[PDB]
């Protein structure tokens, strides 16, 4: 049975990492065809990242100052150009590993797998939720910049997210494909705060429905709620609102449990007010936001591709 | 910064997954040169391994009951051969996608990659470890049978894990692949205990480690203890006792971080004592004991590999 924090197989995405190295600077890149996709600040130096003129650094550059490894063979670079906060290099040579690749801006809550690379190889792979204020809980070093997040749809991989900075808070900060940032991050060496980060409320029920179909139950309680009362008890504690399309797309684990939502929104109130009393769900002493319903339903019955 | 349970990149073991059918059941196994490995209670039907007799199961079968699906590919069957708890069927292709590998069994405490799979397709990748009583604590479903765990050493995949039941806790057990099961359990549906299990003490240490290191350090006290007196206190709670050797695998974080083991070990004694009085540790609001001490030195570091 169990319940892990799981990510998609990072085959795919392994065959598409490359180093991309600009004068000193060396960090991670995305080879699909005969495009690379690395972070446009690959162009800046150790300590002049203060405050970069993008176009000014650029213009300096041409296709001969990008070194780009692939283990350890070098692509030809036969364009550059910049698109948003993101460097687009043109190599001669298409990836024969391309996978079906879509590129998607996906939404605050949705979760994503990140696999963290140094130097264009693999270090790891872990699972991640972009909060609702648009940062990440990950585990990058120097050197992980570049490192793309995914998702897996059969054989097509969605490249969702590129790893660009850490927030004072150790939090975790960067952009689409695209090169548009989550949120109001800005790629420059200052200080930026991520806002007051909220509770993704549905994941959170998504879990304790996946607690219950795994035999967990004792925080069920007998009584019911409206969905008002609940949120306005839930924006005590920085949950997002519920409304009713949470609803719906808990439906499958509500009809799997027989737990109407707002029975189980009712055990969500009373742990908020009386917390957890020592007591775990799921061997977690808090409650844990990073699953989404698609997350769950997938893990309870048994999601695979190729 | 940042920290999180992170699986070891799958792709070397996906082109190694394949589907195993034998009449009504069907299972993963793994395809290394000319070798198919599965368990071996794939020759049951589903209702009759109260008790089954394996070679006079495995007797009354031929090469040609055997079917061997890569994707949409049948391999043909040309050898079959049971070791203990493992069936080994050769085949007449050799995987061309065979990736340096060696075969280990893994000791308490440590960790390692799972690669669950359904219909020998890649459902998902999370991190594990092999509890003292030779348990893990997984994610697996009908299906999930055959599904493998690993490490990866540079280019070597060391598989040292398959999958084969769910205990009565809901936790896991398997075999090495040479078929012998980690702990006292038997490939038959009978009423098994896992005994009692422990904390892993030199990981719980390697964690907060891990903690002081990214910047969490409140827990951090005032006082120092001996050896001895801290494994009184580690018994207590089933902690596994601490020895010189982990003092001395705990160097490189002891190092790093000018905390003394034997310092650490006090703050971890006043935790137990006293428990986390509400606070979190890189998140979590329990003592967490499935990072080894080599887990987190290549976490805090970057270790990359292909
Ligand atoms: C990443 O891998 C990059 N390194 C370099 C090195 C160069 F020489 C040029 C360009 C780049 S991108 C860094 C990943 C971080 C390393 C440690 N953990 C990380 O997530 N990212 C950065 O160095 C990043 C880039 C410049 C400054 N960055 C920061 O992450 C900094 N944070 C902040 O400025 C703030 F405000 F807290 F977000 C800092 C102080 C180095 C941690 C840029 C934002 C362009
Ligand atoms: C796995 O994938 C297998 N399924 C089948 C189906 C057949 F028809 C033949 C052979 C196999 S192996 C099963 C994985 C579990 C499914 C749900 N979660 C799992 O981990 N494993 C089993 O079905 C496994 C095999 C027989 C009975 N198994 C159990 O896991 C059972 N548990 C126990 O008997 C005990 F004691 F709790 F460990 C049970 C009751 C089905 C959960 C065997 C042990 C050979």
């Amino acid at each position: 049975s169990g319940f892990r924090k799981m990510a998609f197989p990072s085959g795919k995405v392994e065959g598409c990492m490359v180093q991309v190295t600009c004068g000193t600077t060396t960090l991670n890149g995305l080879w699909l065809d005969d495009v690379v996709y690395c972070p446009r600040h690959v162009i800046c130096t150790s300590e002049d990242m203060l405050n970069p003129n993008y176009e000014d650094l650029l213009i300096r550059k041409s296709n001969h100052n990008f070194l780009v490894q692939a283990g350890n063979v070098q692509l030809r670079v036969i364009g550059h150009s910049m698109q948003n906060c993101v460097l687009k290099l043109k190599v001669d040579t298409a990836n024969p590993k391309t996978p079906k690749y879509k590129f998607v801006r996906i939404q605050p809550g949705q979760t994503f797998s990140v696999l963290a690379c140094y130097n264009g190889s693999p270090s790891g792979v872990y699972q991640c939720a972009m909060r609702p204020n648009f940062t990440i809980k990950g585990s990058f070093l120097n050197g992980s910049c570049g490192s793309v997040g995914f998702n897996i749809d059969y054989d097509c991989v969605s490249f969702c997210y590129m790893h660009h900075m850490v927030l004072p808070t150790g939090v975790h900060a960067g952009t689409d494909l695209e090169g548009n940032f989550y949120g109001p991050f800005v790629d420059r060496q200052t200080a930026q705060a991520a806002g007051t980060d909220t509770t993704i409320t549905v994941n959170v029920l998504a879990w304790l429905y996946a607690a219950v179909i795994n035999g967990d139950r004792w925080f069920l309680n007998r009584f019911t709620t409206t969905l008002n009362d609940f949120n306005l008890v839930a924006m005590k504690y920085n949950y997002e609102p519920l409304t009713q399309d949470h609803v719906d797309i808990l439906g499958p684990l509500s009809a799997q449990t027989g737990i109407a939502v707002l029975d189980m929104c009712a055990s969500l109130k009373e742990l908020l007010q009386n917390g957890m009393n020592g007591r775990t769900i799921l061997g977690s002493a808090l409650l844990e936001d990073e699953f989404t319903p698609f997350d769950v339903v997938r893990q309870c019955s048994g999601v695979t591709f190729q």
